[PDB]
């Protein structure tokens, strides 16, 4: 495909302009040379232009509801530093490969005799008939948690952009690894209900937030155990952002401050508050 | 059939000059009667010549495409040992019976409490509603891992030529032998998703390859142990291509010097370069 | 229900201080008393207000549009002749009941025993199985119009937002009053698309525009004989709007002046620019 | 959309050079800036340049038909004239509107007692349970021809890609105007089932030709008559591409040379011949 030097020369002449008079825009909005090369890197992996196209759309359209808020005279200048503003999270990270959202995946946090653990929850949704299957040594109540995280899902497809028909159209496959290891507790229903949103969604979750905490019917997120030791492993592990039950904020204050420093906690209530959090808006692959 | 005495002379008279012709490269590029014996042996199983008749249409064709990158004076021929170059690994290995590529097996590895064993999963697609069968005393994380592993191939059925359709068409049956000892263990995820795809696909897998390593559900090749009993068992089989996760490049330097120089190990951290590795491009069976 | 002088009020401190609130144009555009009683009168039919704050979001969101286009210093006066700009044009009009927009109803101008009439082509869609009924006295040549105007629907329900499954969950019915005298000739082709269009979409039809031209199966408004005969009789009804087929255009000089200087006419060559004319883009009926 | 010179910028600086890089003929092959804009217009029908992207790779990949076909010695550039060779017949006539390829109809050639005129026979497949329409004030002769052509396309499905169970899914409407003139004879059987094939495959069929001819259950085109004023009739309206019966060879031996001046006329047996070269290689329209 094309180089980033062929890329960044094809937006400028071509593509920025393109998009800006579509959008209404023109002579009002500019993007700089920086910011045009990180939506290349970070929103966008390719061999043509086909999606950066569809990125400096956004920003046009993006720049065009900036407009409604309230106008200005002359030009207004997008640098790389303000382009989270209109087009979101970072999609991508080739600096860091393991930290970036991806479809179908969620981090989750174990406690264990030894100390914290990380748990990666994988959910694949393919064609089916409305099956579902829990892997990785799952205990009754982890599968329990899961069925719940699920049946709240679909109760709520509207809600998150679900398909209409998810239930008996496709089998649902909730595995964690390691596949050797045993796992139990109520404890990754969130976690589950992020994982398998993203698989049904096509929407990928967000890698750099661990999240915790027992999920119910109606979709409240409730308390869980071992909170210190869980959040040892987020540090250890480089995971700097939380994601907590409201009613464990009390807990916090057993942790050594220097590593609670660290952490950025967003307490939850609601499912739908962690979802929001999570998962982003725009979908990267095909419904199925 | 044909004797291959036989089978050299359509070759040479017939089917190879109407195949060169037929792309356009007639002048250009000849093959010896040691390259045509090779094409007979080790790329066609047959009583007819219509498979020598497909292979030879390759050769010319990658002579074609050859003949793009840059032309040439003259004629150039093409020996016995140029024919992997344009045709890709041997099909067939009759010489040597028991290695050579076949559909729905693959081979993994296995510690056995005094010392490593060789682990040849089957698998067989047949007509069927979208059941699965698991057999050869499996224990339930091994179990597991087919179901993954299948899940995986549910998910990419584009992406590795299987049918759109084999989840509720097909049913599957995997079996381990042999039948009466007990398996279990995650470290044969990929040998399993190898030889599940290899019987969808109809495309051979290959089994001068033995592999090991715990696949994830969205296709991360995980580490695994044993790694050193296991790979004296292929050693001792005569395995010398070993396949092996990435992140168990790290348990290599134990074993001793020469053992290790024997092999030739590839890392992998994605399923999706293990089936690259050990599946053959073309399909040798329907549906 | 509510008093015209009530539904004013509503507006004026309510419903459009909302939808333009919502829209974010507060204080950028403002609607007469005149324009929001026009709003009332002909473009609502209800006892309620909710169509009423239906149009008036309309009119803000458009409203947003101009802004898109280009900003305005201070304050933009709606007044009651910019409504259809804004919302198109009248859906109702009570002062006269007859020639206001109507769902599967269109007029035409074509053959009947006295020879260039202006004719009424109703259209009913109701539950069926894919039936079609031909009735009023409809010669082969007109039976068979209707059926080229309705195959070219078929293979174009993406185009005009049609039902996609209604060749076989719903029976058509064309009728051509008055019920005893006889019709014929291709030249009602487009007024069949457009009456049929208008049923199964529910988009009420102009009845202030008469038509005439044969409409081809691809969908081309092919010429038609008698034009003076024609535009005669839709200046005898009253009609003053008058779509013709291109080619027809040198056929104008046989009427005189002052009947062709009553005529609004536009020129047609597909049927696609005649059912964008004719169809109200909101349909004012539920689905079928 | 891209404005014109916008486009051809772009596929100047682009588009062509990756095109020809990707075929693997860099350096051996240009394009002119007319014949890229001859691309734009008649090629492509576009707000981007996918289209114009994927003829670009057309026109480097016929290129590298040929090299393995012949090489030669430099640079060799195309021009706006060799485009159609690279390409084949232009799918878009901008500057002449009409006499574009267009899905579902076809150009016949009828006589009258007063002389010839141009037929166009229009046809729509929809969704639908396997019923045909007949219309256009057809006489029983003509409807028979419809029946006919339909049933030999029905027969082979397969030959000319065709869905295989459009007989039960699909609604056919054959359409001849003027709405009003009766019509009839079985002049008009290969100019139907270009239409009706046309409608079914989604492959646009030529309209820059006028045909005439009886059509055949088994498919062959039988011969007619009126072939002196069937040929004024498309000189009258612009047509000069004619397909008409081998068996009416004879038939153009009394016309005088002024009738067949100006005129291709290809001379057909089986209706096979027609489709091959009335209908695009490529479908436009979803099925």
């Amino acid at each position: 495909g094309y180089t980033n030097m062929e890329k960044q020369a094809i937006a400028r002449q071509y593509l920025w302009p393109k998009q800006v008079r579509e959008s209404g825009m023109e002579g009002r909005i500019e993007v700089t040379d920086a910011a045009i090369l990180r939506v290349i890197s970070e929103y966008t992996r390719e061999a043509g232009v086909r999606g950066l196209e569809r990125e400096l759309g956004k920003i046009a359209r993006k720049g065009a509801k900036f407009w409604l808020e309230g106008a200005w005279e002359g030009l207004r200048t997008i640098d790389a530093s303000d382009i989270p503003t209109y087009l979101g999270i970072p999609r991508y990270r080739p600096d860091k490969a393991e930290t970036e959202p991806q479809v179908g995946t969620a981090q989750g946090l174990a406690w264990t005799p030894v100390g914290g653990t990380l748990l990666t929850i994988e959910v694949a949704a393919v064609p089916g008939s409305g099956k579902l299957s829990l892997t990785g040594q799952l205990g009754e109540v982890m599968k329990e948690s899961a069925q719940a995280a699920l049946t709240y899902l679909r109760a709520h497809t509207q809600d998150y952009g679900l398909p209409e028909d998810f239930y008996n159209k496709v089998d649902l496959h909730v595995h964690v690894p390691d596949g050797a290891t045993p796992k139990d507790g109520p404890s990754a229903g969130i976690t589950m209900a992020t994982a398998i949103a993203s698989a049904l969604s096509r929407r990928p979750a967000r890698m750099d937030i661990a999240m915790t905490g027992e999920v119910s019917l109606r979709g409240k997120v409730m308390p869980i155990g071992g909170v210190k030791e869980k959040l040892l492993a987020a540090h250890q592990a480089g995971i700097h952002k939380i994601v907590l039950p409201k009613d464990n904020e009390a807990q916090l204050e057993e942790l050594p401050k220097e590593v609670l420093e660290g952490l950025e906690i967003k307490l939850v209530e609601d499912v739908g508050e962690v979802l929001e959090y999570l998962l982003l808006p725009e979908p990267t692959m095909p419904p199925v």
